[PDB]
């Protein structure tokens, strides 16, 4: 919405930029002048052939004599015509380069400019200005914006103006050659827009549609694969399938709904935009019958206007060019514009000799950025004397850390004077001011050079001498020097991380090399090591004792040292003095001490799609009828033209031009019948394999047993998305891709024969001009995307050191240096420069070559279309023949190139999609083998299980378990931590098999048995039970499928779970919806319900696996009413953290490291004591 001005924008163009785009703009209009001047040529050489075409056929006596005359007039004519189109192909070589060269050359010239001052700019705010602001989205501002920039100034403006050009000029010869014609152009022009507008309409409003009719079927997917483990052991593996294929079935009952009124639309489109030229046309024979206009005039205007009115929509596009280049041109040169009060750039301000050092505050206020929200220093008074060096304590609120910044002059105060010596700071020059200020901060920061060179960040002015002595004398010359390659290493975010104490000695040896009068240490010893503290310490007590120093730290080792300690109290000055003054004061000081101390050749995608024999053959076969069908419009156009002008005597062509009108019109009532059918017939083709893959992969996704549904690749968002795009990328490659592809080489083919047969060489030389100038218009696009990869690999350089400038802004403005980083980042940008120097000669080389090639190849079509054919008795009408016939089959060509990428998006999702379904799990429940036993009873034997889970084979959980619990008796499982309670439960729902040992049952290995009979048997209740969408007699029957349960049995267990209070309390009592979409309730009766359709099932061995986790207050009170009453009837299994309600089982069992500890009875694990007399005393303690 923010834009710039036109003239600001342009700024930095002077002298030759403002006359390279003057220059440039020129030539481009020029270039597009060029055009409708090649269409109005064509009219005269109509007229030429007409004049001849008529007397030729006008004879019918001699012969010879026609010889004579006609072959004169063809000769001075067509030579005349084919000597300004030779030299039309030469203007439009030059005006081409000089449009795209000089305007990418005022482009690349001022982009240059841009990205100095910019970074410049950027370099130049003060602190407070970044506080306030994004460094990652200001340099992503940098690459980005001046990107945007470059593309609105560049060569798009001279494609613009060639646009205008080719408007103003279409429509000038349109006009001036003949007013009528244009005024009958325009009339259509609304019935074209309104027809393109019915398809924003359509496209936008059904594109929600499907996007809401899949959506229902991938709630589905989503609500059962988030569920996966509950219908997993429940085995409604058969039902969530179901829906999911009644929900496809729907969602292509929409699809083929659309694909009828989509190729309805696309067609009856079609026909108004052809049947409204051929009106245009029509109309144009009209005014050539009446002698108003000539047959070549006609031409001429109906050609010059529909250039000129395209080349409107060929201009679109660099308006938005320019205009988004404008306003990403805003916030930019609102950075350059933006002038600082404290620069750090500027030359202005004292530069005091012999500094002395004497540092006071006086009545500061201040506060950050945050503003009115904070205010963290109300009033302050301190000073230090020279030579001194003064500590600044405090609790917290860190205002310590503000005089350190306040002493720099980040920030000015809003109250108050901060005084170097005597003068006020803000007398004396910023970056002089840095330079007498030597600051070693908490976190050191170095930046990716050599050592010398994160010291000669110190001083640009400097010898290895002086280095020495700097890491001397912060003793970090010892060891810098066993690091190998010496001075000379490598330190960055990327390489050769050292330890922190050694980086803040290089940080202390950097400031060392300034010499400053002033030194500020904030926290340079906290958030360090113990024993590489006193090294850098030491360095720090050798760093001072020529300086005056404010030290801020929380380490009170290196306080008492100091000449006067100070401490803070809510931003106020409290104590001061000594430290032994400040004891005995007992003050803030004292309570601090003491509390301190893979593309391939995928045939079988479709061959799955050879169910559909039919559908494919209607649509093909009617494709290539469709594709045969195209050129014999232009056949007609050919003969409407082409017995026009072969006339001869008139009478007979008024009568015939109609005949070809209403034949066009006939042809076109048959392409549209013919464009439906291969839209629809590949359409429904489409939908019906989208059903059939979906159900095929959601069948086979849940197959996989719980193993796979852990991985961290495959999550439910993953796999709904992987089952939406898979299924859609398949249908676009079998598509209308496949129907198109098929239609345009039959409109090729039909078409390369009508022309081979017709002109003798004339097609062959065609066929050897045009391959020539397609090839050469592909080479352009490569060596486009070659130098755009290697610009783009050029800036990187640059906007890394920027990216390093800028994200450690805070320490290098600390140490001035940003004259540096700004010589850098010029550096850097030279080699750009450079380069878009050359871009603009290739650029305007290679689309001065591909225009003159369209052109040069334009004369040798007619040069030899005369002269050597027409000189023989070839003929003028076919001529046009081939040439509409050729050009258009190649222009149709130029579709497959474009649904090239469909294919390979399709291919890489057919990839997955085929691998998806043959994938076969170890624990298939869908395999009918399996034991199946007659005997009620159940117990459950574990033994020697050792197991690990697949998706982390490290920690094990599980090693060497053994527990057995008899029929009718509840075994209680208390465990120190981990799912090795949970395990257990997992298990006998054989999620997994063992590593080693086995679980029995009936002492039959589960291993050996059918897998969907035993989960059959098991009443699994988990921490939140998760209730699809549907009645809770739904989810109450879901306890129980391959059979449909009765009312009073569901009624059974609502009544069994205690949940009936709610059943009847509500309107619709079992019929009411539940799972956040039709009804919500609390966590109490969603439990209850998973309580009924557990014994729905009517199971022999219940699972509560912490069934009371997650509930509060009575509602555990009456939940665990209701499994107390659910167990002691059946095998059970609780896991339960509530070991209140554990006292009253048959045997609890402790687990610990995987293996059994302690077992027994409630008072036999009382009357020992261990780990369960520990776990049921800690809790009921607290
Ligand atoms: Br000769 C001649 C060629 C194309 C003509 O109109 C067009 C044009 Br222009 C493009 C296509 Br595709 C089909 C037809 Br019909 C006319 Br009118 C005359
Ligand atoms: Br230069 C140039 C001129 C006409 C071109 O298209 C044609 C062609 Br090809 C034939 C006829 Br008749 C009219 C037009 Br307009 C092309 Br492509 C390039």
């Amino acid at each position: 919405k923010p834009a710039v001005s036109v003239l600001t924008m342009f700024r930095y163009a002077g002298w030759l930029d403002r006359l390279y785009m003057l220059v440039g703009t020129l030539a481009a209009i020029i270039h597009g002048v060029a055009l409708p001047l090649m269409m109005l040529i064509f009219g005269d050489m109509t007229d030429s052939f007409a004049s001849v075409g008529q007397v030729s056929k006008q004879s019918t006596q001699m012969s010879e004599a026609d010889k004579r005359a006609m072959f004169a007039k063809l000769e001075e004519e067509m030579t005349t015509y084919a000597y300004y189109y030779t030299g039309i192909g030469a203007g439009v070589l030059i005006v081409a380069y000089i449009q795209v060269s000089f305007w990418c050359l005022a482009a690349g010239r001022q982009i240059h400019k841009i990205r100095q001052k910019f970074f410049h700019a950027i370099m130049n705010q003060e602190i407070g200005w970044f506080d306030v602001h994004d460094v990652g989205e200001l340099n992503t501002r940098l690459t980005d914006d001046v990107s945007k920039i470059n593309e609105g100034i560049g060569d798009k403006i001279g494609m613009f103006f060639q646009a205008m050009a080719t408007f103003f000029g279409g429509f000038i010869i349109g006009f001036t050659r003949g007013w009528k014609l244009t005024l009958v152009i325009l009339a259509i022009s609304p019935v074209l827009g309104l027809s393109a507008g019915i398809w924003a309409k359509i496209l936008s409003s059904f594109t929600d549609k499907e996007l809401h009719a899949y959506a229902k079927a991938g709630a589905v997917a989503e609500e059962v694969l988030a569920a996966i483990r509950t219908v997993i052991a429940f085995g409604g593996q058969k039902k969530e399938l179901e829906r999911y294929n009644n929900n496809l079935e729907e969602a292509k009952r929409l699809g083929i709904k659309k694909a009828i009124t989509a190729n309805i639309s696309m067609g009856a489109a079609f026909l108004l935009i052809y049947a409204s030229y051929a009106l245009a046309f029509w109309y144009g024979t009209s005014l050539v019958i009446s002698k108003e206009y000539s047959i070549g005039q006609v031409l001429t205007v109906f050609f010059s206007v529909l250039i000129g009115a395209f080349s409107v929509g060929q201009a679109s596009p660099n308006i938005e060019a320019f205009a988004n280049a404008r306003g990403a041109a805003y916030e930019v040169f609102k950075i350059i514009d933006n002038k600082p009060s404290i620069d750090s750039f500027s030359k202005s301000g004292h530069k005091p000799d012999n500094i002395q050092g004497n540092l006071e505050f006086k009545n500061i206020h201040f506060s950050y950025p945050s503003r009115k929200e904070v205010q963290i220093l109300k009033g302050l008074n301190l000073k230090v004397k020279s030579g001194q060096t003064v500590a600044l304590v405090g609790n917290s609120g860190c205002g310590k850390s503000t005089t350190v910044q306040l002493m720099q002059r980040l920030y000015d105060p809003l109250d108050g004077m901060v005084s170097i010596d005597g003068q006020d700071i803000r007398t004396i020059n910023v970056r002089y001011l840095r330079e007498i200020i030597g600051v070693v901060s908490q976190e050191p920061v170095l930046f990716a050079t050599t050592i010398a060179e994160n010291i000669r960040y110190g001083r640009e002015d400097v010898t290895m001498d002086e280095i020495e002595k700097a890491v001397k004398e912060a003793n970090a010359y010892d060891f810098i020097m066993k690091l190998p390659h010496q001075f000379d290493t490598l330190v960055g975010e990327r390489g050769a991380q050292l330890s922190g104490g050694q980086k803040q000695r290089i940080a202390i040896a950097r400031a060392l090399v300034r010499n400053p009068k002033i030194l500020l240490l904030d926290e340079a010893t906290s958030a360090l090591d113990t024993e590489s503290e006193a090294v850098v310490q030491a360095a720090l007590d050798k760093a001072r004792e020529g300086r005056t120093t404010i030290v801020i730290a929380h380490r009170l080792s290196t306080v008492r040292n100091a000449d006067v300690i100070a401490g803070f109290d809510g931003g106020v000055i409290v104590e001061q003095g000594n430290h032994d003054e400040l004891m005995r004061e007992k003050g803030i000081y004292f309570k601090l001490v003491m509390t301190q101390t893979p593309p391939a050749s995928f045939w079988r995608i479709l061959k799955l799609n050879s169910t559909e024999w039919p559908y494919f053959v209607v649509g093909i076969f009617c494709a290539i009828i469709n594709g045969g069908l195209q050129p014999a419009f232009s056949v007609i156009a050919s003969k409407v033209v082409g017995v026009f002008t072969n006339g001869g005597p008139p009478e007979t062509q008024r009568q015939n031009s109609n005949l070809f009108s209403l034949l066009f019109l006939i042809l076109g009532i048959i392409s549209f019948i013919t464009f439906f059918l291969q839209g629809f017939t590949f359409g429904k083709a489409g939908e019906i394999l989208t059903k059939r893959l979906r159900y095929m992969v959601f069948k086979s996704m849940l197959r996989q047993d719980v193993s796979w549904f852990d991985d961290p690749k495959n999550t439910t968002g993953a796999l709904t998305t992987r089952l939406a795009n898979d299924a859609a990328q398949v249908k676009g490659a079998t598509g209308s891709r496949l129907a198109v592809i098929f239609q345009n080489i039959a409109n090729l083919g039909t078409g390369i024969i009508i022309s081979l047969i017709y002109g003798w060489q004339l097609t062959l030389l065609l066929l050897a001009i045009v391959p020539i100038i397609a090839i050469a218009g592909v080479v352009e696009m490569k060596m486009l995307s070659g130098q755009a990869l290697k610009d783009k690999k050029e800036l990187e350089g640059s906007g890394k050191i920027a990216t390093e400038a800028i994200e450690n802004f805070r320490t290098v403005v600390s140490l001035t240096r940003e004259q540096k980083f700004e010589t850098m980042y010029a550096q850097s940008l030279q080699i750009p420069y450079r380069n878009a120097m050359k871009k603009a000669h290739v650029f305007g080389i290679t689309f001065s070559f591909t225009q003159a090639m369209m052109y040069f190849s334009y004369a040798a079509a007619f040069r030899f279309g005369a002269y050597l054919v027409t000189q023989q008795l070839m003929t003028f009408e076919n001529v046009l023949l081939v040439f509409s016939a050729i050009v258009f089959g190649a222009m149709a060509v130029g579709q497959v190139s474009s649904f090239a990428p469909d294919y390979a998006k399709a291919t890489v999702s057919a990839s997955h999609i085929i691998r998806i379904i043959e994938k076969t799990p170890e624990i298939d429940s869908y395999s009918t083998q399996g034991l199946k036993p007659n005997m009620l009873e159940g117990n459950v034997q574990f033994s020697g299980v050792v197991f690990n889970y697949p998706t982390r084979p490290s920690i094990p959980v599980l090693q060497g378990l053994s527990l057995e619990v008899k029929k009718g008796q509840t075994l209680a499982l208390v465990g120190s931590s981990g799912c090795g309670k949970s395990t257990v439960v997992q298990l006998l729902e054989r999620f997994y098999d063992p590593m080693a040992g086995s679980v029995f049952l009936d002492g039959k290995e589960i291993k050996q048995l059918n897998v969907q009979w035993l989960r059959a048997q098991l009443g699994i209740v988990s921490q939140e039970p998760i209730l699809f969408d549907c009645s809770i007699a739904e989810n109450i029957a879901y306890g129980d499928n391959s059979r449909v349960v009765s009312y009073e049995e569901i009624v059974r267990a609502a009544k069994e779970a205690n949940i009936h209070q709610f059943i009847d309390s509500l309107p619709d009592k079992y019929n009411t919806r539940v799972g956040d979409k039709g009804t919500q309730l609390s966590g109490g009766q969603k439990q209850r319900i998973a309580i009924a359709r557990a014994l729905v099932r009517q199971p022999h061995i219940l699972l509560l696996d912490e069934a009371t986790s997650a509930l509060d207050t009575e509602s555990e009170k009456v939940v665990q009413e209701a499994l107390d009453k659910a167990r002691e009837g059946r095998t059970c299994i609780v896991i339960a953290h509530r070991l209140s309600t554990i006292q009253n089982a048959d045997l609890i069992v402790v687990i610990q490291n995987g293996k059994v500890k302690e077992h027994g009875t409630h008072q036999q694990l009382l009357a020992q004591k261990g780990i369960y007399f520990s776990m049921v005393s800690v809790q009921a303690g607290a």
